[PDB]
């Protein structure tokens, strides 16, 4: 196996089939990638950091909401966000991300990493703390919140679900620029039979995909780093799954090396469990933009601005009448 990820994952498979934890807590830079990865020095900076710190995922929680799931939630909303996105998070709080309760309790968390000053980010830590005290929906870990560290955001969130919210019935994970018709989510979840609910995982699933080889593309992956195809994976900006599956997914994450694209990593983890994400037409990653009617029978639409999220949500409340 010439590609680095394939070779490391293959060695990891041998580790987890022992005869008859250094890839999870080794947080010093793995200077070995310098020599074994051909052309390491001309790879972009994001690939260098990813390869160097691939074996470290024991990052701690700087901001936590321990009593978030004191009450068994029916649906846990887990929204990926960045420190400066105060308006996106607030618009979500006021529209589709509203918490609720009586057997259908809805709880909300925002998943943040660090935007550290050493990367020239403006110091917004005081406002972030003020926001966390006021809305109590901020979870923040001490890792650099970057594009290629989104798999870390995934794994660390699944860890938090395991320790702090293991009894949530269902989990929705999505981006902070996606509108979610949470009314339609709850209706769909309530309609599920017990067999389909237990290992539920639906989204905008992509089949027969592979790494983009064009260096200019955002999702570009060099052949040096990864070879082969991509598993079926839910992409876009949101997928929905059962809490039972989340607990299974987290325990398999140790057996799968982190991958630079977090959605592919989640698809990989599903493949390791022998599961297949289910494609649902209601997840329209793909839809630019009146027509409130499309919004009643959708589950989520990517993507929307803060103002649009509130505008669509207010309209959506009167849509059973109009549409
Ligand atoms: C994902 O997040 C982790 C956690 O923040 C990042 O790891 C950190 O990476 C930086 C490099 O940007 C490391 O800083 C370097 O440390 C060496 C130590 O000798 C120093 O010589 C350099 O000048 C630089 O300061 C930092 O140690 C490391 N932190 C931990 C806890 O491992 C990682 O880079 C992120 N990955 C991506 C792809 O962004
Ligand atoms: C991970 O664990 C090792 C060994 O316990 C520790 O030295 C390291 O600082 C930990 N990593 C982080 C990011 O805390
Ligand atoms: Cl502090
Ligand atoms: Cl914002």
């Amino acid at each position: 196996p010439e590609a680095y990820w394939n070779r490391e994952q293959e060695k990891l498979n041998r580790q987890y089939n022992p005869i008859l934890i250094s890839h999870l807590n080794y947080c010093e830079p793995d200077l070995r990638v310098t020599s074994v990865v051909t052309g390491f020095n001309n790879l972009p900076d994001r690939f260098k950091d990813f390869l160097l710190y691939l074996r470290c995922r024991n990052y701690s929680l700087l901001i936590d909401q321990p009593d978030k799931c004191a009450k068994k939630p029916f649906l846990l909303l887990a929204i990926k966000s960045l420190t400066p996105h105060f308006a996106r998070r607030q618009a979500i709080r006021e529209s589709w991300g509203q918490e609720s309760n009586g057997n259908q309790t809805v709880v909300r968390v925002f998943l943040l990493g660090q935007t550290p000053p050493e990367d020239n980010h403006p110091d917004l830590s005081d406002m972030l703390k003020f926001e966390s005290e006021k809305h109590q929906d901020i979870l923040m870990w001490n890792y650099r919140d970057t594009f290629f560290n989104l798999s870390l955001k995934e794994v660390l969130f699944l860890r938090w679900v395991s320790t702090s919210c293991p009894d949530t019935e269902f989990v929705f994970k999505g981006d902070d620029d996606v509108f979610v018709n949470t009314h339609h989510i709850l209706n769909y979840l309530n309609s599920l039979s017990k067999t389909k609910a237990k290992d539920l995982f639906i989204g905008d699933v992509i089949h027969n995909a592979g790494p983009h080889r064009d260096k200019k593309l955002k999702y570009y992956i060099p052949e040096v780093v990864y070879s082969g195809l991509y598993p079926p994976y839910a992409g876009g900006g949101g997928f929905l799954y059962s809490g039972h599956l989340a607990l299974r997914l987290y325990h398999i994450t140790d057996q799968v090396h982190l991958y630079p694209i977090d959605d592919v990593y989640t698809g990989m983890c599903l493949q390791k469990l022998g599961l297949v994400p289910e494609k649902h037409k209601g997840f329209r990653t793909f839809d630019i933009e009146n027509n409130i009617c499309s919004y009643v029978d959708l589950m989520l639409v990517h993507s929307r601005k803060p103002q649009e999220m509130i505008d669509i949500w207010s309209q959506l409340q009167s849509a059973h009448l109009k549409c």
